[PDB]
Formats: structure tokens, sequence, C-alpha cells
């Protein structure tokens, strides 16, 4: 078939897997059987790996998601993440990841075409981030987040000169999960620069959009100073 009932497929048998109704063996043969079923071979080769015991469901789903990027399957990378950020137990990522995914479904219904781009940025962003929870290097996932600030920034700053609404309230929601995230880490200046990205959001959503400028300006050097 095409792309879109591949991805929802391999959710359902890795949401399988995760509940605890198959174990680690079943999970393979259906998944690998689901990639053979669609043509794609290089799946097949490395869910192989893990019916030859040889990698975990982890280290296979990141294996995964690097060659679903070489592909060019957006779905699958969705599903991926949201597996990945649930195997490491991780509910705030995975809430994110929801959001990001109803925001680029949005996207594709519409000639929007530049939020693609953005989207695809943030999707590295992340999965970088997921790499450095697996490595347990914590000083490189508050760099990693303060990048995704950026990103949303960008995001928000593109949306406002625009007419949409929802784009707002969706970034809105991820820009205060991103604060509590920092605020877990114990950090609170990179909390204070996303929760100041987050207001002047909500500033311009409300129709006050004058204000959000300066608190704009003021997050974007503090981000930056915190980058270095
Ligand atoms: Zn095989
Ligand atoms: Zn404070």
């Amino acid at each position: 078939g095409t792309m879109e009932e591949l991805a929802r497929r391999v959710g359902r048998a890795i949401e399988r897997y995760l509940n605890g109704e198959i174990n680690e063996v079943e999970l393979a043969l259906a998944v690998g059987h689901i990639f053979r079923d669609y043509g794609l071979e290089e799946l097949h080769e490395i869910v192989d790996r893990l019916l030859a015991g040889e990698i975990s469901v982890l280290e296979m789903l990141f294996r995964l998601y690097e060659a679903a990027v070489k592909l060019g399957l957006d779905d699958l990378k969705f599903v991926l993440l949201k597996a990945i950020f649930k195997l490491l137990n991780e509910p705030k990522m995975v809430k994110i990841v929801e959001i990001l995914e109803e925001m680029y479904k949005r996207a594709v219904k519409k000639g929007d075409e530049e939020t693609i781009k953005l989207l695809k940025e943030m999707l590295e962003v992340l999965f970088e981030i997921a790499k450095a929870i697996a490595n347990n290097d914590k000083e490189e996932v508050k760099k990693l987040l303060a990048k995704f600030v950026l990103l949303l920034l960008e995001m928000v700053k593109r949306a406002i000169k625009k007419g949409d609404k929802e784009t707002l309230k969706l970034i809105h929601e991820i820009l205060d999960i991103i604060a509590e995230i920092f605020e877990e880490l114990g950090d609170d200046e990179l909390a204070h620069a996303a929760r100041l990205v987050s207001k002047a959001a909500e500033l311009a959503l409300k129709g006050k959009k004058e204000e959000a400028e300066k608190l704009f300006e003021i997050a974007e050097e503090e981000l930056k100073e915190l980058i270095e």
C-alpha cells in the first residue's frame, strides 16, 4: 500500500510490544514482515539484526529512524521517535513529538511548504536529544533543548506575521512543556528564556503584538548568550 498505512502498522506492532502483548522475537518477525511487504529491504535488514539477537529494541529503533531519514518517510519518523521516547521513560518528549506531528499533519494539507523544513530541522534536534539521553549526556541535552527553543522562536516569529492562530497555541504548549523539562533538569535561566518566548507568543495571540517583539529580542539574546 501507501507509506501512510506502513507507519500505522509499524506503530501498532511497537505499541503491542510496549504494552507487553508480544515479545521481542514476535515483534521482530512481525515488523520484518511488514517491511518486506512494502518493499523496504533496507529496514528489513535492520530488523533482521534484532531477530538475530545482536541488538536490542532501542538500538534497532535508532537505526530504523536513521534509515527512514535517508528514505524520506515522515510518518514512520514520527512513529519511531514516539516509540524511542516511550522506551526511554519521558512522557514530556512524547507529548512534544505528538504536538509536532499535529503541526506537520496540519501543514501537509495546505500549500505551506516552508514549515515542513522547520519541522524537519526540529525533528533532527529531537533525534539528537534522544541520542544524548541514551548516552546520559545531561550537559548536551540542555544545549540541544536551547537550539530547539531557538527553532520554535523562529517558527513563532514566522507565524505572527501571518494569520495563523492554532500554531501559536501549539507552540505555547510546547514551550511550556520545555520550560517544565528545564526546571526538572535543575536549570532556571533556560527555563526563563523558554517562558519568555511562550509569553511573547501568548501576547501576540491575544492581540497585543507590539509588546511581543521586545520580549522576542530579549529572549533570543538571552538564548544566544546561554548557548555559549
Ligand atoms: Zn530477513
Ligand atoms: Zn527564576
